[PDB]
């Protein structure tokens, strides 16, 4: 068992991209390292400076009949001096001596806590970088209020969020399964022959053979299961799809794409800003217990016994003898296996109450209803995204910018190449029911419940 | 078992839509991914910028004999300086030095809490984005009061809400079913033959065969069920159908539709603003317990026994022998299955009392009547929509705007295409009673009560 | 089992209605969706803008010798400066410098709480939108007092209410039925033959056959029922039929009817303002318990037994044998079903006492007489309509307006078409006693007490 990492050879140098003065080249990954071998360490993509031999046109947008700002975002004239940071670099609340004319008037209006990070541009592994391509500070001069249940406030709705409810949806699943199987097998045998021959001046011949045999098999098995899962949802959100504003640090990174399907830059872009964006989330976070017991007793026995009681004797003078032989054997074999797994997981909430709750779960005693309530009041402060409906990031690249369809054509294939080349289906699978897991480019396998070996080979 | 996602090829590029300068093209989805395969990730619809080769007419409404505003909504002259935000951008309470003449006079008149979000533009999955196409701030210079039971106030009726009652309709269902079936089968057999032959100088021949057999089968079964469901309704609402005002961020998105049935834009519109709007809701929210027990004991036995007691002996001299043989067998097999499911769900109410109530339900002890009362007083703050009578969103697109019937003809087919192409009837169904569920474009199946496999195959 | 929704094809485009500049067309619904199929979603009626090719006359009323107002209601000269909002837009208390001359003088006179919403324009489903076609602010310069029992005040009688009493009519029904049936059947059989034949040097032949049989059947059944129903009535009302004033937002919607029996607009009108108006109601609200128990025990047994005891033996030398055989069988089968349903419902009253009362009902303990009294004092605040005598809405369209009889001829057939096309008698009925219920255009069936299937097929 010895597998090492591998690399494909590099490709050819494509072209000096004239709008970036760099030629790119790339390669792929054949086989990731496995079974205590060398790690691949993500060495795809390469860059090299070159002089532009044939210069491109000046790639800048027209920004027709709109006030250009000091960032690159083009806003309208209606957003002038509105008291809202619309250009990004505060190009409204400085210029004029006119009225600030706030569209949210003297009504009690605050800033939100859930809508401001409403992108959660997610990656296909499952973890979510908050590198939001959206900009949740652009209000576009509107004042739409969305109520809160507990605090009785009036939060705002940013322009990129199309809907934002605050329900209170608590939901506890609970299961406990139980299996048991006893079996007691049993087999006894007793045999006996007693032969006696007598002549008549005589001759005798006796034999008393007494065989016995005995076998038991008293084996039980047991297999429990338990599963608590209590979700707590506080609302949701749904993002938009047309006339969407993007943040400042993202339009530039789309504008710096090599436009010719150069493979090196897109694998950096898709891990800087994620693969998909959560177009419809649901905040508030869960907890979970799992209690997998397992038991396997076994007995087996054997009780064996033999006897021969011979004799002889005759009067003619006298002669006699008496012979005895007796053997006994016994075997007891009592085996036992026992396994207990406990897993607990808990997401969301303040640091002080959630880790009271986790240990009150794992103690096994009953939890008085003051810690789940305190954690559920805590979850308003620190929400954790729990369920999302994805959407690809090339459904977000704007069309106003130059070479938009070519960059979308690049990003629609880069996601296929990213999901293919880092897939788990390149490492050869582990035997004995071992589930292979790609991690750090090093396919580690998890063995079920009995196998301590890396290849799930050694048993107990 | 290995299914991956599939895609149809793209269509042809239709036409530069001259009023939007973009040509659209699209495709469909053949088979969603299933059984631990690649996800489809919603890649329908495509956009591309193009120069308008043949320009359209200037698509703007006439707004005949009405005061146009700084949003696009056309109000009447009666709404001038009324002290109500009718244009959306406050084009009443700024202009004149005349009287504000409030139609709600010095009577105690407030703003509502249930009517202001009275659209709940819903989607066919079951969840409800609050992206209200209606505008519940337009009062049209009228003062219609609707009373409250508990607080004794006088809320208003916005123009888009046609009726709004506040009942107090509490309604608890409760069920508990119970099934049980014991059975005890039993079968015993005893056999015996005793033969004895004697001559007469003699010869004997004996045999004592003693067979026995014994079988039990003592199996019981049990299957409980419980179901609490206590709804609490606080009123309802019924929206209108003619002379309806729409919000500012929705008439623009209808005006930006490609008018030629271009499939890419309508699938973004129908998931920005939902598929249907709740034309008749009922607020106030439920809770629910479900307690599905299951039990299956089983015993079976077997007790077997054999015996042969032969003999022989004669005087002529003497000879005799006595032979004994005896076998015994026993099997006990005692199996047991047990399953407990508990589900609890709770909607509506403040964060502090509802999650006291849920754990007081799941404890199993009796709940003193102070937590259901406190949750029911809490439900006035945070209502949750509970029952609705839908209506399609192409019964809402106004007819005053240009190309209204063509856009309604597009939206009446886009709902059929949306309900067909994301239907569950494309994924091949799971066996063993597994109910397939479309989720994230990845058809996951739920297996009933015994099957841990993805295809519901492995049993216990 | 697979039924989907269906639609008839659309009709022909009728005519540009010249007073509304819109041609209408429509269709019908053949079969609603049923058994987990596609929903119809109410797609009847259609509108389309068209230029008026032949213009109609200016549809406005004469309003002969009456002061026209700024709404469209024509009041008399006697109502000038009376201090009552008669035109709707306050065209009395602004103009003159004369006396306000209130017809209710310095006597203690208030505004009502039950008469102000005295329409309750109801729909044929059973639920009641408060979209009152009547106007319960028009007093017509009269001062008619109607007393109150508890508060000792003097409420007013609006012109649309012809009579208004405040009784106090409490009425509790109570039932408890009980059925029980035990039966114990029993059948035992014992048989025996003992034959013995002896010769005489001999020969014997014996036989002792001993059969037995035993059967029980000890099954009981029980079926309880309980039904509390305590109504509490506080008064009633009776509306008028001639010289009736209607509200401002209803004469316009009658005036916007297409006049040619165009089917699309009337199905929106009849669900904006209901099908009938409650011409004679009775306020104050009920509560209700239902306790349906069900039990079905069953036993059955069987105890079977057989025996053959043969023998033979003769002296001639000697020979004999003895043969025994004995079988035993036993079956016990003990089945049990149990069902408990509880339903509770409660209408009317403040939020704090009614939901104390509901849980004091469902606890099963006796309720001390302090919660029913507090709920009955609460019911003065929040009444709920409980019994009504309907009347069709085309007995309410005024005759002064133009094309009144044609619109009444349209509305007298639109109610027949509405009650026919959304009737439950289009969905094919469910078997096994399943009652079909039309809901959301999706005929769901309810199965009685044992059947969990959608088509009431699977039993227990
Ligand atoms: C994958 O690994 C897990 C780890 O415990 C194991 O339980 C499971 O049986 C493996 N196989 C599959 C198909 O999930
Ligand atoms: C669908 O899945 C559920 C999940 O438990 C199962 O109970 C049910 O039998 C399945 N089939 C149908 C027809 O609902
Ligand atoms: C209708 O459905 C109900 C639901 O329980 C059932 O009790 C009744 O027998 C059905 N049939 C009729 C004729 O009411
Ligand atoms: C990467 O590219 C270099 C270019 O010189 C090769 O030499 C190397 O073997 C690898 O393919
Ligand atoms: C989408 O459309 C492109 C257009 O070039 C095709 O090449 C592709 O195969 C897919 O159909
Ligand atoms: C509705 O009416 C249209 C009119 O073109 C038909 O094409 C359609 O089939 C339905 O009947």
């Amino acid at each position: 068992s010895h597998i090492d990492c591998r690399m494909s050879p590099w490709s050819e140098w494509s072209q000096c991209d004239p709008c970036l003065r760099q030629m790119f080249r790339s390669r792929s990954i054949e086989v990731f390292g496995q079974f205590n071998g060398k790690r691949c360490t993500d060495a795809v993509g390469d860059r090299r400076q070159c002089v532009p031999t044939e210069p491109c046109e000046d790639a800048e947008d027209d920004c027709g009949n709109d006030f250009q700002c000091s960032t690159g975002r083009c806003i309208k004239m209606r957003l002038r001096c509105n008291g809202d940071n619309d250009c990004g670099d505060f190009s409204d609340e400085d210029d004029c001596e006119s009225e600030p004319r706030p569209p949210c008037r003297d009504r009690v209006v605050e800033e939100s806590e859930l809508a401001r990070t409403a992108g959660y541009g997610i990656n296909i592994l499952g973890m979510d970088p908050l590198s939001t391509p959206f900009d949740n500070e652009f209000y576009n001069g509107l004042c739409n209020r969305d109520r809160d249940g507990n605090t009785l406030t009036y939060y705002r709705r940013p322009w990129n969020v199309a809907s934002l409810i605050y329900e209170t949806k608590g939901e506890k699943n609970f299961r406990t399964e139980h299996y048991e199987e006893q079996i007691e097998a049993f087999k006894s045998i007793i045999q006996e022959k007693t032969s006696n021959f007598n002549a008549a001046f005589r001759f005798s011949y006796s034999k008393n053979e007494t065989y016995q045999l005995f076998l038991s098999y008293s084996s039980k098995k047991e297999k429990m299961f338990l599963h608590v899962k209590g979700e707590i949802h506080l609302g949701r959100f749904v993002m938009r799809n047309r006339d969407v504003v993007l943040t400042t640090t993202f339009v530039d990174d789309i504008k710096a794409l090599p436009t010719t399907y150069e493979k090196g830059e897109y694998f950096a872009f898709l891990e800087t800003y994620g693969t998909h964006y959560s177009s419809s989330g649901s905040l508030g976070g869960l907890y979970e217990l799992i209690y997998v017991l397992d038991k396997a007793s076994m007995k087996r026995k054997g009780v064996e016994l033999k006897d021969i009681k011979r004799c002889l004797g005759y009067h003619l003078f006298n002669k006699d003898d008496c012979v005895k032989r007796g053997e006994g054997r016994a075997v007891n074999i009592t085996s036992e296996n026992l396994i207990d797994d406990v897993v607990s997981l808990i997401r969301g909430g303040t640091r002080k109450y959630a880790f009271e709750l986790k240990e009150k779960l794992l103690r096994g005693t009953v939890i008085d209803v003051t810690d789940f309530v305190n954690w559920a009041s805590s979850i308003n402060d620190a929400p954790v995204l729990i369920s999302q409906k994805l959407s690809p990031i090339y459904n977000l690249v704007p069309v106003k910018m130059k070479n938009a369809h070519l960059k979308k054509q690049n990003l629609e294939r880069a996601i296929e190449d990213y999901i293919n080349e880092f897939s788990v289906r390149k490492c050869h699978t582990c035997q004995n029911g071992g589930t292979v897991i790609l991690m750090d480019g090093k396919c580690l396998c998890a063995c079920p419940f009995k196998f301590e070996g890396i290849a799930c080979e050694i048993s107990k």
